[PDB]
């Protein structure tokens, strides 16, 4: 039908943004040369950023539990190294391929540039199915995969920092960190910084589970509250009296629903590959999380009637795809009802569906910005391992005592002006402030920096969308910002 | 009377209590029988020292003579690198003891959430028979043999001062490593803590262990759930304490307990004991010992004959040698709170005697961890290559003045000019803090945060397992659980 | 799986007691219909054309007949149809071996781990 390969979509996105931003680069170039060599250098550097600089195809053996010997195919593509180390995920599926990991590594570069994360794009993948292997066989697969990557310069705290992905979690990252720290990187003081997404006992950061979901919430928060954009959608600014529908109740969809419902939004429908539930007056995220955790699925929810129609075509205000690639397609794009499509997954919309969404005045927040909350926090976890300290460990009580000193100072000052003859003017922190003071932890600092990143990056995409007047085409505006940033590091670094 | 390695029993009884809990939390794709085997197996690795190095390096004395010096370094656990521990200069050092003290450092670091492995060195010399030039050559050569065999390094092993060692020895250690094996190491001066300030040390380190003892008693003396069982009122109000041993830990523990209302009734040493029920002043007793060699002959306190640990008071702070309160003098203890200012000054026979007597005993792996927590901060300081607050002090000073002025100009706008002005100024305690803002203020704040958070972790499992007033087992239960989770979640 | 002699009478007696046959697959194709397939209609259709391909009241299933989302799987065709490859993808909870040894011993190991009932051939196929 419509669906292309994701490798074709990213190259098309780059070619679109490169042609628009080219004129800005040839003028901001302050090199001592004529304007033709300047445009040649701009077009020349763009020819370097697009292709993946390094791709590693691996074929390593393993001894299974039954005794037999198997050969495992693996891949690791490093898109660009303009900012070392590289960052990317490790996928465990039989659908992996060179064209697959090369595309998502290219997206990882521009996704990091959007959120100002100083990492290069990377992506890994091995041709196995984790259900076919046991826990012991998955460990020897993961540890041997780490050994081959270290010897070839595709993993390291200053070389390349892998991360969890499809069919991989903190369990695999713990094996990856322990393997590198015990062999190739034993003499490295930051050996545990070679991978992110680890458990807390292995060096992980707090707030990592809800990182991607909070990034989805903060991203649409900046645009649902911008009156200039919200007037075009035909809706009032704010989350109140707004209905959102989530596709895929995995990890992103769970926390996206949790954080939207907390701030006034109401969940109407939740669909997965198993089915689709619906309720026009709201679905509780906590009750749905416990039902999904108990029975392993969402079908049969007591406070939600089944929905046998399409989950993407449910009438609502916000639609959150959080599942597979290319869910919104040219054939189904003219049938959606939501005015805002919150891409909680990487590449869920075809470029032809983007064309229909643009001509229908449908705001689509692109994946390389909205699905970057976990990437941003992974940057903080990488910094945490380099600092060898938890955030706030040295300053929590120091800032707490100074905060109580400021309130006590106002109190004693107001008492000498208005309470000279008995009485007290108690200056106590608010109910919202005391919760932050009492339950102060690393999660509060991490999620605050995440919100600061999504806020600052939103103003960057808005400023570009209005400069080239792209309207609601924030995808092109995002790639323009990312291409300009990567070019800035190349152009000011010199030749070889 | 005496005992040797009680730490092995502390682990054995702490491992048996935590075992049922450790199996429940195991989410491995395994069978509950095989899970109980992995719980039993991991504890079998944590208990013994993983690595022990025995050395015999030579020096050249000042008289041109030659000598062979025996030295050891035992690294207990490496589940968290680098390792942390002290270096003891004594003739009575043994591998069996540096192993036990290294195991104690492992669980002590876990109690106060310090991400280090347990270690401890020991050189078999009496530093009195050696000169400063001879003690230097001993220290430097000891560092290089540890460096060649991977027993010292910023990410391998971070030594620290101990008995008959100090800033002088640590500066020699750091200077040697940063000029030889770790020349290309950018963090070479992070290889050891306890260094002088000019050598990369941290502020608040000398008063670290003493302040850590005060916060240990503070978090428990102001908790009615544990003062009711002891039969005392919460707080330091109208309380007398006796500090056994007027060393570095005793001098600062006295100075801080005195500041918050406590009164020092007596203070014994290895050659005498002073006593005064009206209260001794720590400063007046500090300058006296600084001017002399002992606290004997103190004018503001009459000489006290008898056991300095059995003085009639409320809190006993043993900050001297090891195994002072045993089963022989256990029932004759007059105090109600045994704040362990040293490493294992109470035998397990006295632990059961104090438990049946309803006498609280703050464990050594918690109360005697203030210096270790600050040594962790010193290690991070050398990694940051900057002092704490160097980039923040003026930014934090102007923010407080901006906030106070914001409340001033907002209320004067709301109330008007006819009623006058509404001056908003810091407290006496606030302006004292902002004006003298130093790195020590940040280190001591982070230390108090560590002791306060670690106390709640001990109180939680003390009542979870119904351990009553036996915090030591609760402290070992928490420490063993933390080390196990790192092992179990790593494969 | 396998609309032979056993498979024909297997679905007829299960459909008689309330069970719904959602898919039948042979060596030349597989049909599918989540609303039930009439055993008599499929039996008369198999007799007429020698194959179940092209059944009117069903739709072609382009996939593994053994991996169909269901409750009971009845292998009634060839040998060793459930091996270590496709067994971790079986959605059924009850496996009735209508043939002689259609499950490898390695698939029996993960079937017991996945909590999937496998009624053996030396009893059921007797
Ligand atoms: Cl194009
Ligand atoms: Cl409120
Ligand atoms: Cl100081
Ligand atoms: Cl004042
Ligand atoms: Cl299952
Ligand atoms: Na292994
Ligand atoms: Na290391
Ligand atoms: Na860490
Ligand atoms: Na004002
Ligand atoms: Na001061
Ligand atoms: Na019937
Ligand atoms: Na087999």
């Amino acid at each position: 039908e419509d669906d292309p390969n994701f490798f074709k979509m990213v190259e098309g996105f780059f070619d679109r943004g490169a042609s628009i931003v080219e004129d800005k680069l040839v003028k901001d170039l302050r090199t001592q040369e004529s304007e033709e060599q300047k445009r040649n250098r701009v077009r020349g550097i763009l020819r370097i950023i697009k292709p993946c600089n390094h791709v590693l195809s691996l074929s390593f053996p393993i001894r299974r539990d039954d005794g037999s010997w198997e050969v495992i195919e693996g891949y690791r593509a490093q898109h660009s190294q303009h900012r070392t180390p590289c960052k990317g995920g490790i996928r465990y599926s039989t659908d992996v391929s060179v064209d697959e990991v090369k595309a998502l590594a290219s997206l990882m570069t521009y996704k990091c540039a959007v959120v100002d994360v100083p990492f290069g794009g990377a992506k890994a993948g091995v041709k196995i199915n984790p259900k076919n292997y046991t826990e012991n066989e998955l460990e020897k697969i993961t540890r041997r995969f780490t050994m081959e990557l270290a010897k070839k310069g595709f993993i390291g705290p200053g070389v390349d920092v892998p991360a969890p992905d499809m069919n991989t979690g903190e369990r695999e990252m713990s094996w990856i960190a322990d393997t590198y720290a015990s062999t190739i990187g034993h003499y490295d003081i930051n050996a545990h910084a070679c991978v992110t997404g680890k458990p807390i006992s292995q060096g992980g950061i707090h707030g990592r589970i809800s990182a991607t979901g909070r990034g989805v919430f903060h991203g649409i928060e900046n645009f649902i509250n911008e009156a200039s954009y919200m007037s075009i959608l035909g809706m009032t600014p704010g989350f109140r009296d707004k209905t959102f529908v989530v596709q895929g109740f995995g990890n992103v969809g769970l926390h996206s629903m949790r954080y939207l419902h907390r701030f006034g939004a109401k969940c109407i429908a939740v669909g997965e590959s198993d089915g689709s539930i619906w309720n026009p007056d709201g679905i509780d995220p906590k009750e749905l999380e416990d039902f999904k955790l108990q029975h392993g699925s969402i079908l049969g929810f007591p406070k939600a009637k089944p929905y046998e129609g399409s989950i993407l075509e449910v009438d609502c205000d916000i639609l959150i795809p959080a599942a597979t690639e290319k869910q919104l397609t040219k054939s189904n794009a003219p049938r959606v009802k939501a005015k805002i499509i919150a891409e909680g997954a990487n590449g869920p919309t075809t470029p032809e569906a983007d064309k229909i969404f643009l001509e229908r005045n449908i705001l689509v927040i692109p994946d390389l910005y909205l699905n970057a909350g976990g990437v941003t926090v992974s940057y903080f976890e990488w910094l945490k391992n380099l600092n060898h300290v938890s955030y706030g460990r040295l300053t929590f009580k120091y800032e707490r005592d100074s905060n109580y000193h400021l309130l006590l100072s106002v109190q004693e000052s107001l008492e000498r002006k208005f309470g000279k003859h008995g009485g007290t003017i108690p200056i106590v922190p608010t109910a919202e402030f005391q919760d932050s003071i009492s339950g102060a932890s690393e999660k509060d600092i991490v999620h605050s920096a995440l919100a600061y990143t999504m806020e600052r990056s939103a103003r960057q995409i808005m400023h570009t969308a209005m400069k080239y007047n792209l309207g609601l085409d924030l995808r092109t505006a995002a790639y323009v910002n990312a291409i300009e940033k990567v070019f800035k590091v190349y152009s000011e670094a010199g030749v070889t």
